[PDB]
């Protein structure tokens, strides 16, 4: 905290010289791991980006469907957090042909919270399929029934609540909360730190009310840059509140070990430091 201020100032000195060096030191982390399963021909249509594939060692697996050996594949990865080896699932923005798989994963992994930090279309480019219902009428995604119960649209984010259940056991329904941050440009950062800090705190306070829940799903278009920055910020805000020492480098390092390119740009890495500095200054103001 008080140490982070001096540490950040050290990194920013000489036009971010040491910050850049530190970020460049991470470029190769985790990238010698294989992605052979994602490269199977029958999974080719299931990847939004050729260059963004999950590692075999950390990918999320769907239950196998008979007569299809590749029915277990989804472009998604487990990510550790501050308290669980599988605290998050990161994935790509679903395609029309994979959104049934996305909801199957949500159901099978006991997911109660989904975080989306991309718009479906940005600057005229499709980034994600509108994979949730457009109204309150329920519809099936594969063998799963989904129904949107509420939708609150604010200028910076939208929060929705879905009801999910299997067709065989309608009484075993589950509530899912969906947190959609809508003002985060691809490959960039939000216009203020305060905005994403408030969003992250909003999500975390909801996550903490679901202690028995499976991983929290976080996704953007690729499930890399904006997704990685959200998770890193979530982790370090928790560390700061728990009075522990913030470790931004370590959080991003750990992310990279589990999925390629997490926190995609140096500017996103800088933004993470600025968030911590801004929190400390708002708190040090009282002292
Ligand atoms: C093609 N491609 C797309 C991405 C990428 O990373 N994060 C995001 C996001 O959605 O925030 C995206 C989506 O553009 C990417 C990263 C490294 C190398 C290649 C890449």
């Amino acid at each position: 905290p008080n140490q982070f201020e001096g540490h950040f100032m050290k990194l920013q000195a000489d036009s971010n010289y040491l910050l850049s060096k530190e970020y460049e030191e991470l470029k190769d982390v985790g990238r010698n791991q294989s992605c052979d399963i994602a490269l199977l021909p029958e999974n080719r249509g299931k990847n939004r980006y050729n260059n963004i594939l999950p590692y075999d060692a950390t990918r999320v697996k769907l239950s196998n469907v008979d007569d299809d050996p590749c029915s277990d594949y989804i472009n998604a990865s487990y990510i550790p957090g501050n308290n669980f080896r599988r605290e998050y699932i990161v994935t790509q923005g679903p395609l029309p042909g994979t959104k049934d798989d996305f909801w199957k994963m949500v159901w099978e992994q006991n997911v109660h919270n989904i975080v989306m930090v991309t718009q479906c279309v940005e600057k005229g480019r499709v980034k994600c399929d509108h994979y949730w219902p457009a109204d309150q009428d329920s519809l099936y995604y594969g063998d799963l029934i989904l129904q949107m119960l509420s939708e609150s649209v604010l200028p910076e984010w939208t929060i929705r609540e879905f009801k999910i259940c299997g067709e065989e056991q309608l009484d075993a329904h589950r509530l899912i909360r969906h947190f959609h941050y809508t003002v985060w440009p691809d490959h960039g950062v939000p216009e203020t730190t305060q905005s994403l800090i408030q969003f992250v705190r909003t999500v975390r306070d909801y996550i903490n009310r679901s202690p028995g829940a499976g991983p929290t799903v976080v996704h953007c278009s690729a499930g890399v840059g904006r997704t990685g920055t959200f998770i890193a910020l979530d982790r370090i805000l928790q560390q700061l509140d728990s009075k522990d020492s913030v470790d931004i480098y370590g959080a991003v390092h750990d992310l990279r070990l589990h999925r390629v390119h997490m926190v995609q740009t140096e500017c996103q890495y800088v933004y993470l430091h600025q968030c911590v500095r801004d929190v400390l200054r708002a708190r040090k103001l009282r002292s």
